[PDB]
């Protein structure tokens, strides 16, 4: 696998990764859900640095997930991060490589000193496997965001530039 | 069934159904008669958030209807519903689906309070479906559109999210 | 039937163009004149959103161009509006021209919720005259010398119909 | 006598204003709705070099604002234009119409060499219009139902004179 | 009761304003004067919505008289009242509502003026019901005010009821 | 049996082209301009503008003739001068006569003017003639009044009015 | 003597004004029509620094606005100019014309070295004419109802003269 | 009280950006850095109707202003946003906060209609903590090392509470 | 060989001819040196008669030289005549023709009254071409321009209206 | 007698100055004749270099003159010297003390290597004074100017910054 | 003293102060000759925060000199100081208290990483000065600026935040 | 190997070449990531001189690697030197001829006085390659750049003209 900057032609990836209807999507925190106006919003933002976006994929170049950096603080070096794969290519043990590779690119190109990411309570195995990555729970968000119908708990987790180098 | 945000290539669809119905049509409150001006309000707002539409396309990939939220209001959380399909495909009973669709879209996603909809009383199937869905009678406005010549009274109907989720 | 209405479009401008080439005429559009192509689809441009008037191309049924209606000096506190209807010289006498007044009758009282509806015509033309006496207008004025055509002062009529006759 | 007609100022925009106040009508200005003094003072300032309407402030040997006699739709091809008047409630009933009406008439035939003035005046009274009569005017149509004033579509008459008729 | 209403100008805003509650302006959120200038600049041609100040002999502001959601082609209107607390209790509501109708139904010509008032001030449905309106609608839930979801009943009167 | 169109944008590189065989210098709306780029922005800025009409003559062909321009336009006294420029190519074949009469009928008949003028140079004496034949009346000798080709020309200014045009 | 001509000035614009007001006619500012002091101020703000017309106050020694002189439709190619003078009626036949034209015809000869200065008199006043007989200028043509004053079409004679005869 | 919380204007730009400079920080306006008043300035113009943050500035008796109420990273879907409240030393410790706390979470419930207001308080001021605590916040996460503030990574409480909680 | 005024799509040739020969590169007396700053300068001062440009191009249309007339003054009929063509072009006796065209175009159309020019007096051969076209020699302007890091004498040449045309 | 750096104040009596003198008026090679137009012109070229301009006033402080440097190109460090004192001082031999004032402070203060300047070849009288100042003839310029009806010769003269200084 | 962030009203007094002390000064590094295209440079780069000025001022609200922070990396976390002092308020001791504020700033706020600065070698006074306010050499430039019509050998001096704050 | 300025065409060319080095480029100083950026920043920077890029291409005009020049100060007569070469072109000794060619361009048209480079102090074999070229060390920047997870140091070596040319 291997991540590549967000081009426009991808953008069409992204509108079908996620279908509308089931998440409330945001371009740089602008509310978006038609590809027209995701269009419009990537254009508007295609040289703002507060979020940054990587598309993964296989020997084949086949698309399989997104990477996704945003709240970007170069200030106070934090960001949170999320990682959405591909439904069909789901299962298949990228997770873990996904995440150590944007904690690669985050704390060894970027200069991070914290990643944050917020994941549901109610997604257990999520959270295992990101504590297995090197991430803690600082936080639990008690209803954070109106997800299916249902004001739901986030477990906000972070790690920081040093754990990761050393 | 499946139910699509509104692209810039569905105008010329919703255009040739508006044309079908004879109505003084509104785009984002501003009156329209001209495929032009319809595109250039569809470009004007497209990152408007006080209307939401959705295309209504069936399983043979043809566009056979609109789903329309309008005079959304984020701080009092209500929105005028409205439901158009084209003659053909009526009586088939999509608008059923539809409807719940668009409930479940506002009630879940969108996190609204209250759906509200004006039905001619002239047209009684419509608001026994309409009854049947889940929403109630709580005004009869008395003259309130001019259609077809005629001044003519309309039931208006809501359906709170608290009856939609429990 | 065998026509269709439809709004106005950027495409159609050229086709307005034309006509106003067969017949000699100081063309308007939105008050303001017009003579070149570019001043028409500027001022088309600048007008797209004004209500104050509208117009409708008349295609037959080979979507082929036949004519104009224009609802100009639209009033919506007084609920007035000036008809004018132009017919290209190929498809006129074909007896469009009734089913296109009914036409733009019928938006005008059944869409525009409109209280009352005139128009102009040259008393020099009788058969237009009984033509819209026919489809229900009559007779409000004799405007004299109102318009300077064909190189001289022409008498008017200003001939009217309202809504309840339409509609009752 | 002893009226003079001046042509209107930004200053005088209070005066127009504030004789429509005690007028129950729709006010325009150059064919566009106004209400407000500040729509009023916006409108002004876009045509200011409008010259498809004139308007002349009446006022007395004391400076005394009188009244206001506007020339619209002014139409430089077929010659045409709509005369208005206006008298300040305080000074109406004076005899000043029927010179401000001859002054209107004289600036349009003798300066801007128009060829015919109209005017419309409401059916419900007849005493001005036999005062138009008088002047030279002539009704050319019974526009029936055309404006809505009070609560009710009133018909109106349409008068005209020609610059012939005025200079011979 | 020589009450005269008078278009709203740019030097009335600032009574508008001093006079907690979500306000809109041409459909648009606004909290501050300088939010609330720049809307009223920019809207000051549209149509949409016409409001009128009521004074008294003395030039002295006692209230506003709003017509929104205007539409020319069904020729209806929602109307709001509001009267400066200082002005409230003396019997000038009465008046402002019929005047407010009058303009309505002999100028403007419009076909029918409706309203939302709180199902929680029966007083004012009752001073409504005396001006000549009918109650249409009992919407449920319509408005978030002061921490709760309230009721409001929706309330009618047509131009023929009017003039007659 | 040609046609007149109002002036477009796309016919603007003709009229620049004529004045490249005809050698003067050229205003637009009375501002001087010598570049098909100064050309152009003159053009956009007087497209609305009513002081001054220009309609172009082409053939059966739709092949570009020449122009007529009726320029110092007024409304009050209901004059304007008129000039013809016909391109060298179909100058000869007749077609002068036509246009100026299509321009006298347009004027006379369609935009109820009252005078129409032009200068002619004095040392032209065909188009004077011509002129005449159309209609029009020597009202004026402008001694000097236009350095033309390196030496101050007087000018004939003739006129013909509504009137005589229409009976 | 005691004549002094003087730049215009913002100031003026109001003499100006009154001063066409009293010889009543359709008023040009840079070829751009007015009627109205602010109208003419706005106008005057526009042309500030344009050069195809110069304008020129009259005063007395004791600094009393007498007329005004105009040099418009100045072309620096050809080298032409039209000329007019409005003198006060309050100081009109006191021979102020004659000062004063070969005055505008001195600056027009030897500051801006133009070439020709020509000018328009009506046909109906003959004084005026012998007067721009004596001052140096000769009739070149006989505009047949070329403008249109107080209600009736009037001929008028073009008149010019060059620099070398002023010079010489 | 006497204490009145005004939404902010142009007037009140200067103020907040004193009060920013007596407490060292690097401010945002809308997401976006700033540091002169000019840059401040230009960035109110822009976002003067966004209702993604709101700003309440805080006066006393004598209209002066002391404090400042934001409300940020508004959002209307999840009924969300960050509070954070600033008094100015001088008028600080006056037992101030908790009114203004309260004014605060007043109108984000009962007119907003939000449902959560979080805010993050450094670990080191257990005093402001406390008083949070008692205005009826509750923490929900000790985010680790997540500002930069006086040359070093502080811990901060991020704390919530909830509509019901407030309303009930 | 045509002269035709100078238009937006020669803005680039000039300023390559400006940088090739070493000019001291003026807009309408308001220096640059960049590109974009030449093309704003034109847009800014398209309508200025002040100073006129005219590029010459042959049948194929391959620009050969420049024709500039400057300080051009309409009350006394003077302007400064620069003329400069292209290294390509330059010994092919185009000088001559385009020095005449010039002058044509200055006495014939604009009715101007003088045209005077500057060249440096080590440059002998010009001076002679100049004469040969009609200037006269009115003044040695003493270390004048300082060129090639000199100060060097200029001459001061002329031409009338009445010589030219009689 | 004292030079002071012109200023919005001193604007009339420039104006007042010209009135006097029968000539075609500049301010930046803009024309103007009116004082409106002058002072739209000074706020026009307020800051512009290219002219600079110093009032001469006596020990009372009262306007004697004035000294206008014009045409000054930094690169080959150049200008043009105008000097013009009112009638009522005229005839008092200020002429002479105020055109060295001004050659000193363009050599002293503004480093220029040249000041020219053009007299009437018919007022020898002023030849004579600048010739005693320093200047020497370089050009005899035919016609240059259009001054009271008739087209005359004017002197170029000159005077180099070694001459003043050495 | 006291530092405040550069505003429009102060483009006039660093106008001023780098005429006074001569510089080929760049806005933003872009060329700059006058006021008003400083003032254009000001308002066109008034957001970018690659590059951060500071003027420092008296008790008595008099300027007394500049603070620059330019070619700031947020990715690198590194930043180039300059710092110019007018003459009149040099010699009384602040230019040591000025460096220490400029680096509390970076270091206790922006949170950077490394500061530099280029110093001219002849100029030993300020090479001792920034030496006692903790920086120290890295590297020896030779004939990296023109000074004095001279190419001078600069030092190239840093300090680090760690140092700084521990 | 033949050295030709760039062209659009050549910009996907750079882009890959960034795919080797997994660090932040800049263009023109602009942080850039994807390749529609760098198109936008391309054409941002189309007229731009201050920093100018050479592509490599060899007989058969095969593009080889990047020769770039950034950092030009025209008023010191400096330049930032930078050679990138495509991993499948490496070890062909195309360096020193590069470097050379490139000195030789800098030195000789665009006339520079200095030339100063950046490498990696971990990287001894490119030190060692530069000082046989000519270049030689002025400064050992203490952890300038962070790169790989780390702050690492750069020797900044150098080149003058006075040493190259003779």
């Amino acid at each position: 696998l291997t991540l590549r900057a967000l081009e426009r032609g991808d953008l069409r990836f992204i509108h079908n990764l996620n279908k509308e209807l089931a998440r409330y999507e945001y371009w740089f925190e602008e509310p978006y859900e038609s590809f027209d106006e995701l269009e419009e919003l990537y254009n508007k933002h295609i040289h703002d640095n507060a979020e940054r976006r990587f598309v993964v994929e296989d020997a084949q170049k086949n698309l399989i997930g997104l990477v996704e950096l945003i709240e970007i603080n170069y200030i106070h070096r934090s960001a949170e991060f999320q990682i959405i794969i591909a439904p069909e290519h789901q299962g298949k043990g990228f997770a873990r490589t996904l995440i150590n590779r944007a904690l690669d690119y985050s704390f060894t190109i970027l200069n991070l000193h914290k990643i944050y990411l917020h994941v549901a309570v109610e997604n257990p195995k999520a959270v295992h496997l990101y504590e297995e990555c090197g991430f803690v729970e600082e936080g639990h968000l008690v209803e954070e965001f109106f997800i299916n119908g249902r004001y739901q708990d986030v477990k906000r987790m972070y790690i920081l530039q040093s754990k990761y180098l050393n």
